Formats: structure tokens, C-alpha cells, sequence
């Protein structure tokens, strides 16, 4: 697609002057290639990454692309929950010397899920905002825990200076037929958590998510309505 | 057993009592919920409120009569009415209250009053000590999502007792009785993590069964395997 | 039965001058009491116990019966696998200061079974006989691991100087209609393990077992034949 950059088996799409979406694919029975999206953010003289690819090899390719297209050191990465599409490439981040951050709950779940925990645990205030001492020097990344939904540990990220907020796997596109939630979903609170994401980033007009192309805020209201059906 | 008003108290160890309160739940009838009272030197520690403020005040008045030591702090194990229904009674009495940060985030949505203090947890599940000041023998462990996303558990140092709250059901239970806020994927691992956090505990106290052996942990984990 | 002795919820039957069988019961609602048998052995001025009762309180009843009726200290207990009927009372032994022994695998399985591990681990040679250094001062107790059957960890015990051998839950009543084997039974090897128990204690004429009264060697051959029907 126009605006998409193929790089090995990954796809990169510039979303804003300092923001790109990375996309990697995992082959799954019945579906073929399943895409997962993350973000790359240029912040002055460094790069920040949100979410790995499905695998270490793919995540190394993200770092390779950053070297080629941006040529600035990757300072830190934040992963948004303990599923393979978000934390599958933690090893490649650590081998590159990148400081990694995740919800403390994500780090506690990672071993059970067969993932590597991030090096640092984020903790959150009772109002959902990250405790700033657990997320030092995050630059424009505003990390918000909306409550359980897609998973108990899912977190979300707004990018200061842009119209962009990343709902991860919590938010689905405005035309999604289902939420694709599984047994680790909290179907009682999912709707309120989706709405709390909307409220935490009320001005964001481009909503980026893991398994759909970027959408309008209609993705948030649609997701919450579909989640209403689950309660 | 001992009675103050509508509350029942059962001594479990020299310094530990179980408190039991009841609420009529549409269909089920009178549902019991258990919490703990711990005497620790010159003070008393409470785990979980009763279903209501009035019932929780009854706990506080039994403590004053039978123990006659001030209640230093209370910890609540998740944002459901049987564990946090009586928060206002604790705050009216000047008691410092603690809950998982996530429990305090959920409390408004659940129609609960939030605790005054938020507990946070290391990646290994043990509470960050700075967030649980002066908990004495209370060893607070977050086992992972199960009954709810926010459920926490507590062992009593120097006793055989560990409190699984609503995560653990007794060895004769037929089901977990979990709802939409349960995590059926991780429930079994969380039950097993609770057992591993308090591996020497021989009396397992829980919210909706009388105290049981470690068979309650194993049975709960086996039932949880069947929801995965 | 004639000659049996009651203490609380337990029944004791003298089998030989220096050997008693202890029987405890577990209430299975709608099914009645499930009996489990173990052994008590007088060896000079000390007593040796094979298997606990189902619970700590029942096992304390065993210890009190020993004190009252034999009045010799219990030096050690050996438990024959990690099921409630054999290890359910470990805490009662430890509280009384009795040294406890089990197959290393039984001790490894105990935590996940909700049991308390024994203090000491037995290990076994390739021929099934216990490594003597791991079973110090066992006196007349001859411990044999016959291979997987009832469980992977089940062990068996002969009593030197008597005609008695204890098959635990591996050997079943010669009138049994089924093995009552569960998910942790090894049905490929069960028959060979029962036969190995018979060959390890070839002169034993009284076969004591966990869930029926003492039998002849027919209990061994019948059990092996029942297991043959499952290979
Ligand atoms: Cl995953
Ligand atoms: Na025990
Ligand atoms: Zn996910
Ligand atoms: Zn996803
Ligand atoms: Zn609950
Ligand atoms: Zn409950
Ligand atoms: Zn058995
Ligand atoms: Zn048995």
C-alpha cells in the first residue's frame, strides 16, 4: 500500500513526522498471516519503541529498520501486555541494550506465558496514570492503565505533541465484528476500560491499535459498545 | 463460635480470629463471607470488611470488647461487596485502609469506597514493602488474576494460616462460582502461586468456605484447570 | 473383626508379635468410609511406622495408641507414596519429633499434591532396592521400589524376620474387580511392577495392602492379571 514500507517481512508506516507504526505477521491455522502493530517514536536524539514484534528475529528487523531509516539509538521500549504479539521479541531488545518497561503485572505473567519479562516494572496510581518514578525519562510517552479488558494487564500510551494514542489490543477498529477476546479478558470491566482510555486521551484523533489499521475515535466508542454486549 | 450482633467470630489461633457476616443474595439466600482479625502486640489488624458498614462496625465493636486494642490498619483483598462493603465504617473509625491499587481503581465502578492507600506489587507477586508500612505478620501476595483481576492474598507470619480470600474454594466445592470479571486463563496458575507463596501453611482460610487443609488449594487449581 | 482394637476413629489389628496394621477411614459422602491401612513395627526398644493416616488428627491417634499400648518411642516413619491416605498426616509425625522418610519422587510430588514432604529422601538402585545410605537404621524394614504402577513413586516394604510384606496401594485385594487406577497410574508397567514386588519378597506369605485386609500371595498374581488387562 501507498505509504507502507516493506522491510524483510515487516511493514512500516509513517503516521507523523516522528511516529511510525511497525507491523509484523505470525502464521496461524485457519487465518494465515496475522498482523500485530506497534509504534516507533523519534524523541529528539533517541528512539522509543512501543511493543515488540511476534518474535525475536522480527524484533531485530525493527531495530535494523530504525538504524536504516532513523539512525538514532533506541533508548527504551514499553510493552503493553503479556501476549506474544507484544512481548515476543523481548530478547532482541535486551540483546541490543535497550531498557524495557512493562506493567508489573505483565512482568509477573510473562514467565507463565513463555515470554521474557521486561527489565523494569511500571506501577500505576489508583487513577490509572503511571507512577512517574517507574517510567523515568519517557519523553512524550504518557502511559495509562485503563483497567482490565483485553487482559488484566493491558496498558495504553499517548504520544505528547501528536494526535496519536495507542490502545494496543484493548481497542478494535470501528468495523470489527468481534473483540477477539479470550479467557484472560475481563468482560465485566472491558467496556469501562475502553471508555477510560478514551477519557485519558480525549484529544487524540488517530487511534492506533494492534490488530487494525489506525482509525478515528469511532474505534473507541465501537469497542466499548461491543464490550457492553459482553457484560 | 462467638457472636456480636449479626457477626460470628471463630478463634483460629491464639492471635487470629475469623469474622463471618451474611448477606441475602437474590436466589442463593444467606451468603456467608469470612475475613480475619489478627492481634499483633499492642494493635489489631483486619483483613476484609463485612458486607456492609453496619456489619463492619460490629466487627470493630467486638474487637474493642474482646481484644481492647486499637485497630491499626485494614487490608481488603479485592473490589467486591463482601470484601470492601464496609470501607466507610473503617474510615469513620480512623483506621488506615489498604487495597491493591487496581482494587482502588475498580472500586468506583463496583460501587465501593476506595481504600485510602494503594498497595503495589513486585513482578514476583510480593507486595512492595514501602506500600505496606507496619503490616507486622501480614505477608501480602498478589497471585495473579483469577477470581478477579485484583485479588490479593495474605499469610500470617508465625501461624499455620494463609488467607486465599475468594480465590480459593474448599476441597468439597463443586465449582469456582466465578463471574465475568474472573480470569479463567490464569485462575489455576494463580491458585498454585498462592500455594507456593505460603508453602508451609496448613490452615487455608477463604471467603466462602470454612477453613480447610491445603486440599482446598489443589482442588481449586484442578477446578480452574477445567475452565481454561 | 474379632481381635481388632479401636482407638478413636482408628482400628488396630495385631498381625505378628511385633507388627500391627493401623486402619484409618476417610468419609466419602454418599459412599461411606474408605479404609487405608499402614503398619506399626516394634524393633527392640523403638517403633517404626509405615504410612500415616488420612489426616494429622488420625495420625496423632496412631501415635497415642502406640504410646498407650506399646509404650516405646517412634524412631522413624516411612511413607509409600504421595497420596493423602499415605502422607496426609506428615505434620503430626513432625510435631512429635519423628524422623520421616519417603521416595525422593514422593517428596517432589508432595507440594503439588497438597502434602507435606518427608524430611528425608530415599533413592533406589537400578534393581529397585533402596540405597542403604538413604535408609539408615531401618532395622527390619526392607524397602523396595518395584517400578511404576499405582503411581510413579510407589514403594513397598518387607519386614525382616516375619512373613509380612507391605504392597501399599500397588497390590489390591485378590477379590478386587478393578485396579482403581487413576491418571497417575502407569498402566504399561503396572503388571511388571506388581510381579517385581512378588519377586523381591519371594517368601512373604502375608501381603498387607492399603485398601483391603491382609491377603495371601494370590493378591499379587491377581493384581498383575488385572493389570495385564490394561496394557
Ligand atoms: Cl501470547
Ligand atoms: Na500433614
Ligand atoms: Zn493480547
Ligand atoms: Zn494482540
Ligand atoms: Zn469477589
Ligand atoms: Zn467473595
Ligand atoms: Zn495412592
Ligand atoms: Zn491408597
Amino acid at each position: 500500500e501507498t505509504g507502507d514500507q516493506r522491510f524483510g517481512d515487516l511493514v512500516f508506516r509513517q503516521l507523523a513526522p516522528n511516529v511510525w507504526q511497525h507491523t509484523s505477521y505470525l502464521d496461524m491455522p485457519g487465518f494465515g498471516a496475522v498482523a500485530s502493530n506497534g509504534l516507533i517514536v523519534r524523541d529528539g536524539g533517541r528512539v522509543l519503541v512501543v511493543d515488540t514484534a511476534w518474535t525475536d528475529d522480527q524484533t531485530a528487523q525493527i531495530l535494523n529498520w530504525i538504524k536504516q531509516e532513523i539512525n538514532l539509538p533506541v533508548a527504551l521500549a514499553v510493552v503493553t501486555h503479556a501476549h506474544q504479539d507484544k512481548m515476543g521479541g523481548m530478547d532482541a531488545l535486551h540483546a541490543a541494550g535497550i531498557a524495557t518497561y512493562a506493567n508489573a503485572l505483565s512482568n509477573q505473567l510473562a514467565p507463565q506465558e513463555g515470554m521474557v519479562a521486561a527489565q523494569h516494572s511500571l506501577t500505576f496510581a489508583a487513577n490509572g496514570w503511571v507512577e512517574p518514578a517507574t517510567a523515568p525519562n519517557f519523553g512524550p510517552l504518557k502511559v495509562f492503565y485503563p483497567g482490565p479488558g483485553h487482559t488484566s494487564d493491558n496498558i495504553t500510551v499517548g504520544i505528547d505533541g501528536t494526535d496519536i494514542a495507542f490502545g494496543g489490543c484493548l481497542i478494535r477498529d470501528s468495523k470489527a465484528k468481534s473483540l477477539a477476546q479470550l479467557g484472560d479478558a475481563d468482560t465485566e470491566h472491558y467496556a469501562a476500560s475502553a471508555r477510560a482510555f478514551g477519557a485519558a486521551f480525549p484529544k487524540a484523533s488517530m487511534i492506533v491499535m494492534s490488530h487494525s489499521a489506525p482509525d478515528s475515535r469511532a474505534a473507541i466508542t465501537h469497542t466499548a459498545r461491543m464490550a457492553d454486549k459482553l457484560r
